[PDB]
């Protein structure tokens, strides 16, 4: 009973987490094993933000330079590295608390739990999406930087983002794990173009879906619509283009709920031409794409 | 930049979750020190939960008939008790993972973190209030009692509701971790009114608040209103009576935005008696009452 968006533990996650301090800068790092992750912007001033020739500040920066701390406990390091965005720091200990783990590169239109922390120490977590144009919408103040976004699989952290850059929208831009940037940002404090941000249909639909498993059916139509046809108005509203793998996936979903995916598809064609009428699905009166099929059937199964 | 909902970090919660399986009914249990909390309904069958005689229930049972299990390990049993509507289960072993924590009863209005379990497994974590009603908006299904809800204050984790009931609104009703039901419910399928559901005005008034700190500044009015007159919009529109210590907590708040609480007020009774015009206060077309001051000074502060 009840959808609510939902972060995935933060257990593991916590025990990675290390303040790093270059000079004046202080941020979060990463430990995993012998390697210490945090973006490579600590290196860098004020006045180095707005044009960094990042191989040049890294050559003065030396491995003493470099303040990474566990709780009061201070890491030995004995190797700095720079890949992309990133600054690998190898330090002496490996983190007894790493856990099972990959570095994955997400999809636009995935989700994952980011905690949110200041110097080295979690602050909080919450739910968020990787919008189409490769920007998120977060809660990240100064020093959130270096908190990361993940997945888990059970025993395995699937490490998707790194908090790095804000933009003047509001909203947020970071990296992989290896340092690339998701989008055409960069970290230099300069004027960045936060393109048209479009709706990720299949996870409206999810939503939908996930209504009517809740009991709120209004929204549903008494007709249907085709993918041509719909795709045509979702083009108006700035809504992802739907494909037929996006159907295949809200499948279980269509058949839990005995319910077809094009008839849903007609239902969001009225919400969208017509609005909500002050009404709300969901607690919300506006449409949620920030809930993947997946999303919705792992509340729904109740998956640990 | 950005506001969120945002939960606490469930690491130390995460670590004194437990299976308890009593005959056929499972649920999930809190192992703090060597008593393990429980909701007492794991003895009720389908047929005992419409009419509960729980003193005659517990008789029968006896500690082996209480299968408490962390991870793949067991625990012995040595003693059940039954404070109101929890069960406590006396355990040979001490929870290592005990943190430092505390019971609280919550007050309506406050906040606090649902970490939502399954067979003793943490699935997920989100914010929830307490409504005035004493009711919450959760997201829970079979096997999620048990699952608790809980501030941390640095070290401690006060530990301040437990689910227990699913009321048919949706909603979900729970104890203290002393077992008192937060409002009128019992641990009974019986109807069970949830009733008049207001809205938190203070809650409301500070994620105004935030926005406003966010740059979010339409809804702003060029006028003011009086408590009595505030209130007197409030009563129409369900919401709870503003008072002074209301007043005096959104002060900070009001301090920092340099902006009054009742000139806040008169943008609320603009924003309750003409709508929202289809615009949107931080992502949201409707109003937020799941914020306490507290929590949104806490993300605008950044505390850890």
């Amino acid at each position: 009973s009840g959808f609510r968006k939902m972060a995935f533990p933060s257990g593991k996650v916590e025990g990675c987490m290390v303040q790093v301090t270059c000079g004046t800068t202080t941020l979060n790092g990463l430990w995993l094993d012998d390697v210490v992750y945090c973006p490579r912007h600590v290196i860098c001033t004020s006045e180095d933000m707005l044009n960094p020739n990042y191989e040049d500040l890294l050559i003065r920066k030396s491995n003493h330079n470099f303040l990474v701390q566990a709780g009061n406990v201070q890491l030995r390091v004995i190797g700095h590295s720079m890949q992309n965005c990133v600054l690998k720091l190898k330090v002496d200990t490996a983190n007894p608390k790493t856990p099972k783990y990959k570095f994955v590169r997400i999809q636009p239109g995935q989700t994952f739990s980011v905690l949110a922390c200041y110097n080295g120490s979690p602050s909080g977590v919450y739910q968020c999406a990787m919008r189409p144009n490769f920007t998120i919408k977060g809660s990240f103040l100064n020093g959130s930087c270096g908190s990361v976004g993940f997945n888990i699989d059970y025993d395995c952290v699937s490490f998707c983002y790194m908090h790095i850059m804000e933009l003047p929208t509001g909203v947020h831009a970071g990296t992989d794990l290896e340092g690339n940037f998701y989008g055409p940002f960069v970290d230099r404090q300069t004027a960045q173009a936060a393109g048209t941000d479009t709706t990720i249909t299949v996870n409206v639909l999810a939503w939908l879906y996930a209504a009517v498993i809740n009991g709120d059916r209004w929204f549903l139509n008494r007709f249907t619509t085709t993918l041509n046809d719909f795709n045509l108005v979702a083009m108006k509203y700035n809504y992802e283009p739907l494909t037929q793998d996006h159907v295949d996936i809200l499948g279980p979903l269509s058949a839990q709920t005995g319910i077809a995916v094009l008839d849903m598809c007609a239902s969001l064609k009225e919400l969208l031409q017509n609005g909500m009428n002050g009404r709300t699905i969901l607690g919300s009166a506006l449409l949620e794409d920030e809930f993947t099929p997946f999303d919705v059937v792992r509340q729904c199964s109740g998956v640990t």
